[PDB]
């Protein structure tokens, strides 16, 4: 009669099935920041981690597990085999290839295509009703890639896109004004990167339009140079990488917030990357960021922002660029 | 007028003085893990980071700042200058020397003393009412050093000690029993390291003594080899360092839990490192792990755990070893 | 086109499928304290309230709904019809009669049986795979009642039992000792009420047995009169009723703690009422409180607490008391 | 030696001053909702309850204490004497009179003044550097009263004002749009009650103006009648009362939300009642709801909303009406 059995009378067995499982693919600094942030917000009853480097994956799992006493997520698992990700509600993809010195953007994407041809089908096999959240750079293109390979409908394939960008924009907006970012409002949309669009018309505090107060807001002739705030948004990851050698915390928190709306079915609006053939004159299968309603079925609806002609043309240019790359990919 | 002044009307300007400020020293993986956990538990209204590497320091500051929208800690600052740490309630020390090849234990502690002769007087100058929480290894020795240099009474000088060891033990106790660590009770006391004491007699679930149920517990003749659970605890950091290159997550959560009790004055019992000359026939100024009651003035009380004479001799031997090194240290 | 259609582009149909729904039956002070506590711990994506009094019911629902901005629970429903409770993971029953002047105890219980015969079948029709958590007095009898009427296996029918008793006990233990209740351990087992059993042997702080330190603990000869603490626990609800007219806050927090373990599958050990035919020589279908591992399938395991002969005889006496009442209850 | 002697070894104790203490005055349903939400949001290291009814007060304290296991607020105290409130950072006032059948507005407010003449000096005696948060109806006037009696600067005297009204508005807005209220934005301002003002201009989701998209928004000629959402806001509390007898849960969460911003110095923007002699043609000492930045020194700043002529005038009319009552009061 073992100690366990002298102590505990069993009366039930298992079923396997967990109810609120999240999987994070890739356990680099981004993936692990996604993981700790999700764990501390009690978003899941099971957390699976997956990556190709066995020792690192096991050490990260172990390290999280050793903190279980301080957490409310009772099952943390890992492995190279995707069997461990089974029945996940949300699967967050952070794994990707690192760009080499003399390598084209297109080649870097092709190498990510090849990687995703392993990852994505293994994900769908083991969790056919899950939402995909793609964080991997370049996120807009890799969301398309995940979409084509998975064969999921568009509402269940989401890219992190311009979500953190918008948060950064609001942080900075808050620093200028002396107000918490929760109470500053502003949207960065379109291509996550240099060609993202800061929507000046929507920027406000307490419903007071900044543009109405300051018509030259976000133009060259702006005495206060608010276009710099957006430049800072675009060059913020690069500036952090220079300083500490990578980014993690903001993106981790950012992703955990997206997971929160999905898992809890909150129907909050977030700027995330979605397939938007139809809108703003775009006619190719391309993912850009737009304010989306996020819930248990992924992106259920999206908000139609009125954009000026200039802004509209920025989204159109970004889509041509994205399609320019996507059309040279090889899936078969 | 500016856009800020047209928007916001200022009512008053008073010198901004923070009320629940916490500083973390060292922005290595350990330090940043402590920081992120504290931020996500909302334990402070101001978080300050300090370290000697400026690029890295600033990078970590900015990465956190950038996620402010997702947090409720309004102000994050950093600097190599300790003026940024002014009026901190709790100051957590994670910084220290990394042992060189062929270097003695003593000489490693000495280099940590030279470092603390810089750090500690700067911490006390700028917030003299704070509590010190030492995390850097060797933690029991470095709590002494922190205590001797600060001039602080012992209650305000705390070492993370066996806090995480105990949590690891509970995790592992949990995986054997099939029960969450919250409901598995057991204490690892003494010196944080190879010489720690797993207090078999106190191990329980729902108040039922595992020792009483299974008298061979933690003895060589135990057919379930519960002694290995302790071995796993002692070798956990090593095994994790080997797998993934460092440790961060569990320790960070460990330290935020202590911080919670302190900042909220909860008076929970935590196994942390404290001055115990007087107990277990110990006659020197040595810090070891005993259950302590933590609150807003640090350690207010400690629990007198009853030890077998064998367990008692292990604390004693550890005490002698710690004093052996401590008495060979130079402060002036 | 409406303003909704001009603002929002709908991508798909749904939902009507809630993943973590909790129903609360009864909107007295108890049911609503349970409701608010659950809302502030973010345990559910949907909350349903049911009661027989429509105005009270609509009012409570509204009042909660008006707070939605400060919550993370997006759907709050109520109604007299149990169709609003479809697909609930957990159903918490707080409805029940109060004793009238000159009414016998048997008659009171029978009336509670009579309302359960309306409530339980309606709960099981609409959520046949839910866990049931009975809070209504007398809780041990009515947990039997819900069990027999529902048809559910014993694992999915749970009484709140001595859960709050145990929490009150630890509160007072904490006041006496100068320690937070989180670090004081003690279990009150058996029949919720006058005949409940404070397990002296299991009481400890930091794994140190109080019984071993103080062997007269909880005897008649005890110079410190610890038995009075148990008296206070048993009479605490009565004292609060005298002072303010009813009880709510403590029970509400206590019920939300159990919900947490169920919803999040934590496998924490709680002292809750369960069917213990087979244990302690009891051969009757009776429910009383013993420590139980709680999770997504209700009670999966229980801790065999080692009781002295006296302690065991008391549980056997309660079982006999309980069964003698139950056998006189009409279910047809 | 006692049990305690053998278990616990005690160290020199230093002075415990509470660092995050919040007092709630009035243990009606409103006060108690305020308390429980504050407790479940870990905003305080000490919670004080005060009221004139000793039994009810003690029982409410006890009931919260019995839940200490599931909380992280280690000291909960109560008493009739305001010494139990010493060193509060925030003091939340919920007590106040109930208007009687046939009683004028002036007479009701006068009775509140006499009650506040007992409560306010006592509260400032024991916590002189606190922020006062006034929840008691009529809130705008009673915030004035609390201000003049306390001797406090305007930044430390706060009225819950239109905070909950706006929160209600967003919920109802969310129900129509199928969006969570966190992502619906709109402000209700001015006098808390029938005369409050829904700023249609500021209503947006994701920065897109509803007004711009639907120009007849708010007006009589609106096919969707968005004016009924504000009528619904104005009449909600009244309606909840008919149904259940009283209001508590929503207001409790509303007050905890402001406590959050105050206790943690968040500098979030909340529609609360503040003294706005200076804006909107208002030349009198009156408190109305305006979007205010809340932090550790209370109201540090406010947002200057651009109102329509109609919106401004309604604020101006409320100001006049409030001063007309306040000018007849005797302190």
């Amino acid at each position: 009669a073992t100690l366990k059995d002298q102590l505990i009378y069993n009366l039930l067995k298992e079923e396997q099935t967990p109810q609120n499982k999240i999987t994070v693919v890739g356990v680099g600094a981004v993936g692990m920041a996604c993981a700790i942030s999700i764990l501390m917000k009690d978003l899941a009853d099971e957390l699976a981690l997956v990556d190709v480097i066995e020792d690192k994956l096991k050490g990260e799992m172990m390290d999280l597990q050793h903190g279980s006493l301080f957490l409310r997520t009772p099952k943390i698992v890992s492995g190279k085999d995707y069997n461990v990700t089974a029945n996940s509600k949300l699967v967050i993809i952070t794994a990707g290839a690192r760009q080499q010195e003399g390598e084209s953007r297109l080649n870097l994407v092709q190498r990510n295509v090849n990687i995703f041809k392993f990852i994505i089908p293994n994900v769908v096999k083991y969790s056919p009703n899950c939402k995909l959240l793609i964080v991997s750079n370049p996120v807009d293109i890799l969301t398309y890639v995940a979409w084509k390979i998975s064969g999921f409908p568009k509402n269940r394939v989401i890219g992190s896109g311009c979500n953190l960008d918008s948060a950064r924009f609001r942080y900075l907006m808050g620093e200028r004004l002396g107000v918490h970012p929760l109470s500053c409002h502003g949207w960065v949309l379109g291509e996550h990167g240099d060609s993202s669009v800061p929507v000046w018309s929507g920027m406000n505090v307490a419903g007071v339009s900044l543009k109405t107060l300051h018509p030259d807001l976000g133009t060259d002739k702006d005495k206060e140079q608010w276009k710099e705030v957006h430049k800072q948004v675009v060059e913020s990851a690069y500036e952090v990488i220079k300083l500490k050698g990578y980014t993690s915390w903001a993106i981790g928190l950012s992703v955990a917030d997206l997971a929160e709306s999905i898992m809890k079915n909150l129907r909050r609006v977030h700027p995330v990357s979605t397939m938007i053939k139809g809108l703003y004159g775009i006619k190719d299968d391309v993912f850009l960021s737009v304010p989306c309603i996020l819930g248990q079925n992924g992106i259920s609806d999206l908000v139609k922002v009125t954009l000026t002609s200039e802004e509209e043309a920025r989204l159109k240019k970004s889509a041509d660029t994205l399609w320019g790359i996507q059309k040279e990919l090889q899936f078969h």
